[PDB]
């Protein structure tokens, strides 16, 4: 009976075996985009991933991670709210079973159909388990999907789906670009969080950039074609894989813009 997206083990159960769940600085959160304060001590966000190097994709159960090469400075993001170097280790999704829900962050409490995150460990501290130990351990860029257009420079994530259908499925996946899922302007909401997933662990910088890309709705048909289960169990499809929007409490959201 171990967590995950349900029924009987969903969000709303998460607090027992991970009691940090009702924490101070939880995540995601709503952003109610008129209380965010505007910060002009805050830098452009510096996004450097001309020499990521991906290798593998995994069904993990919960979602898929497309995971990079961390073993050198290669893809890093700094700059923003950020001190120091934080180095790319994966990226995956939070979707939904409709076009109308699906992120985990939320803009004066409107849902986009999915959300991406792009995970980074903070370099001072050597890899990414001890960083996640730490409050500044990792950045977390969030870019929302909308259901329109397609976008060309996911193509090659979408056609690969099949091949790691269900949990535990993995498959080669070298030389993809993950330049080809920035939206064009990197303005940027920030305040600090945690993993949305268990463990939970308040370690994070969220960025959250406000323009979103769009993905068309064949693109997210093939996202929700995926299993949490494994191979040979009854099928339940990989859907509704949000924590949706955690208390504020004592927190403040900051805008790189206006
Ligand atoms: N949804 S998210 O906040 O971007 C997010 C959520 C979970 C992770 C994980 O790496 C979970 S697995 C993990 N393993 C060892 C220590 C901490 N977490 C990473 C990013
Ligand atoms: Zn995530």
């Amino acid at each position: 009976h171990h967590w995950g997206y349900g029924k009987h083990n969903g969000p709303e159960h998460w607090h027992k075996d991970f009691p940090i769940a009702k924490g101070e600085r939880q995540s995601p959160v709503d952003i109610d985009t008129h209380t965010a304060k505007y910060d002009p001590s805050l830098k452009p966000l510096s996004v450097s991933y001309d020499q990521a190097t991906s290798l593998r994709i995994l069904n993990n159960g919960h979602a898929f991670n497309v995971e990079f090469d961390d073993s050198q400075d290669k893809a890093v993001l700094k700059g923003g709210p950020l001190d120091g170097t934080y180095r790319l280790i994966q990226f995956h999704f939070h979707w939904g079973s409709l076009d109308g829900q699906g992120s985990e962050h939320t803009v004066d409490k409107k849902k986009y159909a999915a959300e991406l995150h792009l995970v980074h460990w903070n370099t001072k501290y050597g890899d990414f388990g001890k960083a996640v130990q730490q409050p500044d351990g990792l950045a977390v860029l969030g870019i929302f999907l909308k259901v329109g257009s397609a976008k060309p420079g996911l193509q090659k994530v979408v056609d690969v789906l099949d091949s790691i259908k269900t949990k535990g499925k993995s498959a080669d996946f070298t030389n993809f670009d993950p330049r080809g899922l920035l939206p064009e302007s990197l303005d940027y909401w920030t305040y600090p969080g945690s993993l949305t997933t268990p463990p939970l662990l308040e370690c994070v910088t969220w960025i959250v950039l406000k323009e979103p890309i769009s993905v068309s709705s064949e693109q997210v048909l093939k996202f929700r074609k995926l299993n949490f289960n494994g191979e040979g169990e009854p099928e339940e499809l990989m859907v509704d894989n949000w924590r949706p929007a955690q208390p504020l409490k004592n927190r403040q959201i900051k805008a790189s813009f206006k």
